[PDB]
């Protein structure tokens, strides 16, 4: 019964057709429900490869996807400003959520941050907060919620309710050569987000060696049909094309990237291109949000909760707020796991950095046990890099790479061959580039 | 003496314990000279610090080594020593068809159970609805079943990873039970001492689950299959459904009925034969006996269906001390209640929800289970014919049929069930009966 409307709609689709909203949300609900098989989703999946989707189709779809589970509702809670977050296609040592997130809450705005874990090289957001302990990402959502009403921002990991429809989807999608196809990304990678029942959303989409899109054109490409779709969904929505042509902060890890964000936050360190890309980013939610007129305006909001220490006091209460301890902000080196050896990494050679493979130095870190290889390991939150060498620095016999901290001399010393091959030396400077790109609005 | 609050201030202070002092500490557990306040410090700062894969293992270990391990090699059997464990449930009755399915696909099935713990049912006791059978044989008379039969389901001895005792009664009382590292070496250590070559873990989701929440189901799944498989035991982990009765009746003597007619093809609850049949292909695959999911399914698909399976559980029960004829006859063997009457919703909606911890509650009251060890059970009473979610429910289909001692209790049992089941004017989302497979 339901197989026969389906094969309708892979019918109409094939034929070069825009599927309706009312077929679209059915063909996902019954992805949902498993009452359409795996042939029937690939054979659609394979329609819309070929076909592409319009806009009001795209729209369809990641609606669609969204509505098939949970949607958070804020309206019983009157909170009086906007709901608002951020999402990226992610990069190593890019722990801006930690700060955004506080840095915006701080400025009167709702931030319900529910992300993931670690995924193949790059680091996942709650496994970093999970080096805190007590550190809880998986509240109630009445206790969210009241986070969310008392501090303004809180990250969680409840996701299971959250477009379930994508999990089937993906999964065919990825044995039938049907991932790499615009419209079905765009699908993947908002539904979730969307669900969080945004008024504004941010995202930042990489570019660079270490990106999902390999080139600057397919960066700016996913942005815009980003933007496009979820603006169509009625969320206020801009995308940042940021860098990721070498390490983000200047740590990957867990514990290592807690302790950066902190001092971030607080003042005690800001890597400058860290800064960069933290601070546009913020400024998009309070634009987008409603919460600030112009750029000028955003950053001066945004400079002034680093400066009088607001920012760093909401990470400091949606710690407490999520068990940890209630004094992390001033002592965190009390609580944060530090590694058996720290020990600096030096090159082979004297010159310029003029390159850097994130993607190596990412799983470096897996491999010391900063990550997961599968699935049921567990992480060492204190092993990963800190100090990183920035591409253009000086490199000589007094001036690392990296310190690398280490649960053993062994893991250092294979760690230390992972980073001086990921990164290569020359004679003469690299030039610079922006830590920031293009803003892209609909 | 000293080393235990040493080993203490190590953990508080954020640090890994090595595996000797892991061993030292749960051996203290176990002699009785490590104090209750010291466990209990121990388990309050593993809760807030956690514990790295290498101390789980070696927790687990220490857990298993602390009493009786069996080794079944010196029988020399030609197939693999597996064995399920499942966090639990209302009408999981699983064991009872997939211990002889499995046997009757050439392995071999220790089940060493338990009884029922607070809202679940215990396979022990459903067991003990049969007459004459005797889940306590001696170590001679269960090594000839395994050996003979290749399944038996029996309780454990003092011997049986006899540390988690002192240590899960600490931790019941000082809010450290709920801890993933914990939790795994309590759950795993028992299992383990077993001797197996494999073993397939049923986490449980939903509203009767042991954990509250998918993620965290999820989360306790992984942290199982990395440490069993850490301690040397090919094993895998699936998420299955408890958001409503599994089997269509709860209780022991109706869930041993409900079991031979699995077997021998009368009836066959389609969700619990998904999840059943889902939790022996691991055991299938993970003991070498098959290929993969589909050779497993048509191996186990078959002995449900020459009653080969069901002709192994007849053997069980009578190599146990029950009926030969158990199987053939067993409404002449399992006990039936006094009241037997059909309960009915007040409203005409669909069923969207079913609380299965309240449903349990509802059977242990009846007398279908205990609230204190000492407590003695009614085999007979129970439900059958659960409704199900999604069902339409009108005044003609009833939630459930009722079996009760008397109409006082009938009527008590009524008012639970009908105020543990939710129905609404929209028909629900469809919930699967296997949300994933977890392997290493
Ligand atoms: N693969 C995984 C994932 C999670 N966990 C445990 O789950 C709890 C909360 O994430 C934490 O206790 C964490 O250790 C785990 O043990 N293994």
């Amino acid at each position: 019964g339901s197989m026969f409307l389906a094969q309708e709609i892979i019918r109409k689709k094939r034929d070069g057709h825009a599927l309706s909203d009312e077929e679209i949300r059915f063909f996902i609900n019954g992805i949902r429900d498993n009452t359409i098989s795996e042939g029937q989703i690939a054979a659609l999946a394979m329609t819309i490869f070929f076909h592409d989707m319009t806009m009001p189709e795209r729209v369809s779809l990641t609606m669609a996807m969204r509505d098939s589970g949970t949607v958070l509702d804020w309206k019983s809670l009157n909170l009086n400003g906007p709901i608002v977050d951020k999402h990226s296609t992610g990069g190593v040592g890019d722990v801006t959520s930690l700060m955004l997130g506080p840095m915006v809450a701080a400025c009167g705005g709702y931030v319900p941050m529910i992300s993931g874990r670690g995924l193949g090289h790059t680091g996942g957001t709650l496994d970093k907060l999970e080096a805190i302990p007590g550190f809880d990402i998986f509240p109630d959502d009445n206790r969210f919620r009241e986070i969310i009403q008392d501090v303004g921002v809180a990250i969680i990991g409840q996701t299971s309710s959250l477009a379930p429809a994508d999990k089937r989807f993906y999964a065919t999608r990825d044995i039938t050569a049907t991932v790499d196809s615009i419209p079905l990304i765009t699908g993947s990678i908002l539904a979730k987000k969307l669900a969080e029942g945004l008024d504004a959303l941010v995202m930042d989409v990489k570019v660079g060696s270490g990106a999902f899109m390999p080139t600057y054109e397919l960066s700016e490409a996913l942005a815009e049909a980003i933007v496009g779709v979820a603006n169509g969904a009625g969320v206020r929505t801009t995308a940042l094309l940021t860098d990721m042509n070498q390490v983000l902060a200047s740590s990957a890890g867990n514990a290592v990237e807690v302790r950066e964000a902190v001092q971030f936050l607080t003042g005690e360190y800001r890597n400058p291109r860290l800064f960069d890309v933290t601070m546009a980013l913020c400024v998009e939610m309070l634009i987008s949000g409603q919460l600030a007129k112009d750029d000028a305006e955003a950053r001066a909001k945004l400079q002034a909760v680093l400066d009088n220490g607001k920012a760093a006091e909401v990470f400091g209460r949606m710690v407490a707020a999520q068990k940890g301890p209630s004094d992390f902000v001033e002592n965190y080196d009390k609580y944060l796991p530090t590694a058996m050896l720290s020990k600096a990494v030096y090159a082979d050679t004297e010159g310029f950095i003029s390159a850097m493979d994130t993607r190596a130095l990412g799983m470096a870190v897996v491999s010391m046990g900063g990550g997961r290889r599968q699935a049921s390991d567990t992480i060492d939150y204190s092993v990963g890099f800190t100090d990183m060498a920035r591409l253009g620095d000086s490199i000589d016999g007094q001036r690392p790479l990296a310190v690398i901290h280490a649960k053993d001399e062994a893991s250092w010393q294979e760690a230390a061959k992972a980073v001086k091959a990921a990164i290569i030396l020359d004679d003469k400077a690299p030039a610079s580039t922006p830590s920031v790109y293009r803003r892209i609005t609909e």
